[PDB]
């Protein structure tokens, strides 16, 4: 039953990796939802749409990198349903950015727990994988989203549609 | 409630489009599952893996094009859960190709039903969209998969691991 | 007696590093043996030979990088005899790949123990050195060797000399 | 009061980061002092001067990278006075190199303590930041300075002004 | 005790030069503080941050040019502590620009006093050094900062976060 | 038992070739030891280190060329342990060069005996192999090492660390 390549790879780590794959695919789908919300004719913030579509594709890449890890270590990928996002309508550029920030922080929390599990199972390969490819990426993503939220709020989002328009143009464009 | 852009776009067409978006995302996820099955150390058919990863990404693009259509016509996208694929283990290159063929034919059946609905609702824009971007793509995809299945079977797949190896190399490589 | 550069570098870490240098040189010599086995006129698998010669040279590089580490930290290199490989005759491409996989897993086990020692001695520099340069390299090497072994077996190695011939051509060539 | 981006970032880590920023700025100022000592008409070792000016600028960059970290994690930078170096007159190329070595080892000790704190607070992001950007840099810097000191001493520094002249020319030039 | 190069270089001029070096290093550190204030996630004015980081680096260059002067004339550099800036929190883009203007005017006042001292000691070399490298630079810097402050105020800074956002984009970006 | 390619290749020649392979691998390991001795922080002669690392790699190439010969003639390679060098500490650049000269002369002596054996067994192919690839190489290597030793001694090595420094720079650099 054991993969010929498997070495120092705990079943709990394999299970946590599968959970993280699902979480990354969920995040990708959330960002997809936000992108096409901004593509609506009654929202019409093209650069918000592009920003979130980019984020969605990046999240898919993260999921695929975790799947690659799973196979590299000799674990077995078990996919689950990708839950629909909590929203169909994201209300505003600012609200979408706030939801993105919350999502990224939740993903980061899951990564930190994954790292803690790896550490407890003395899996330095897994630990350094997470550190190299995920943790810093998360920190950057959270910082960027915080900057966006701060700027939008200072500009007067979401009540100033001029605010969101000009943010779309000058920051995301 | 009606989008300012909406014209000659039936609610039933909007609903069918949402169903098709979900189906395309499902197909993408199925192909993703197959790709990383072939990336397993105990399967190790890299070009099968690449082929299915490519198919997964193409399916995601098809879904995004349908979402774009939905917004273009003034419909509203409603996302649903993306169901996990029926399999974790696809057994063989031949079996995966057969499942892909079955999937593509099911998607094609759904597209033909969508076209029938569009025709009944006298929506020539939607009909042409499906014809131009989806129907011929499906016919080509089905023909290619049928060619793959035929070749694999003639070569002696799935019992001839040499068969699958050489197919991976010479057709998909 | 203490090197002017030495800082947070435990004697046990220095000793384990010397052991790892010897192990890397041993692995290099093993791969050299396999390469020239495949260069024999009665084996004549040129791309197997090239593959293992490449592996031998890579192993020498790994050993030299550990020696560089030892000097960087102010430890002192103590070289030992490089034991001859367990085999003169590696029997087949498949058998050689299986022995390579076993060797790489043993080296990986030694690296993991080295990491554990570093961790226990609170030597984060050493830990991240191992993580960055060795652990992922090992995981990749093991995965590749597992793929090779899987493919060879599925093709019918080692009884199908056609199998090994075609693997030599299409994968390693 | 808590930054919107802050996650898994302990107050003690923030405080230690501020201490490290100050230490890096101090080191930069020390190297600046040494550079312009070697620019004196009665010392006149241009390549020593360039070497230490380079080191000063590198130290400033390290400090700025720590400040960037602090903001990335949502901590708040608190700057302190940058203490003047212990010397105005560094006496010789050899003495300056020895003081630089001592300084670099002290900075390294502070980095190791920072890492230990990060580890204790289970901050893998901070740990890998230190490992990636600082620890190896320190090891290299210490090794280089040790090489310089060794060479100078063997050449006959600081009593052989010919020694320092030729070292300036051939190593640092 | 007298440098072999020293000629027409008064001790009071040497002392005033050392004071100016310290002042330039202080200004550099102030600008550094402002830069990373604007890099905070709750401020998030990237082009303000870049502007002040640039100013900090320029101030470092000014200090180094004065140190070079000191050595050229045969005076001896005596470094002092670099005092921390008066603020950790610069409150707004406008407030930071106003503080920068005040700082630049104080540095200019110190340069004018240095020039007056040079004149009184009949040190035309020192006088023309100050005139060529510093005085016009100061006049330009003050004019630019005044323009920034004027623009920000007219735009409605600091109460209009839109004001600061758009200034960051269009003037400093 | 006899290789299909074997012709005019005496068992004694095959045995002597295996001995020479081991000797070449030993010499490569000796040179490796010397290289990293010169990489020590308390020796710090980078160009000595590079010179000996180059020699080590060349020796490995010589060994591989002999292994290739063995297979070309239809003999069978039998590897032995590679003995550790007689020294961990090579004391000085001059001492290392003297040991290298002694080593090269011993290898040359072994090559001459190999040639004599070939001649006695009327193996002109083997004779001309040795003549073409090894004997002249040895003569050149010995002459170069003698030049190095002569220069070092005349410069005042090993007591003049300035001597070794400047030799490292001007001859080996
Ligand atoms: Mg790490
Ligand atoms: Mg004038
Ligand atoms: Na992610
Ligand atoms: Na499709
Ligand atoms: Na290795
Ligand atoms: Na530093
Ligand atoms: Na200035
Ligand atoms: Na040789």
């Amino acid at each position: 039953s054991t993969s010929q390549v498997r070495q120092n790879y705990h079943q709990d780590s394999e299970a946590a990796i599968n959970r993280q794959i699902n979480l990354e695919l969920y995040a990708s789908y959330v960002y997809l939802s936000m992108s096409y919300y901004f593509d609506r004719d009654d929202v019409a913030l093209k650069n918000f749409a592009k920003y979130f579509l980019h984020q969605s594709h990046e999240e898919r890449e993260h999921a695929e990198k975790l799947m690659k890890l799973q196979n590299q270590r000799g674990g077995r990928i078990f996919l689950q349903d990708i839950q629909k996002p909590d929203c169909d309508d994201w209300e505003s550029g600012l609200n979408a950015m706030e939801c993105a920030l919350h999502l990224e922080k939740n993903v980061n929390q899951s990564l930190l727990e994954l790292h803690k599990l790896a550490t407890d199972k003395n899996d330095p390969h897994l630990c350094d994988f997470i550190e190299t490819h995920y943790l810093n990426e998360q920190v950057k993503a959270i910082k960027e989203l915080g900057d966006h939220v701060t700027n939008l709020r200072k500009m007067g989002a979401p009540e100033s549609g001029l605010a969101e328009y000009l943010f779309d143009k000058h920051t995301l464009g």
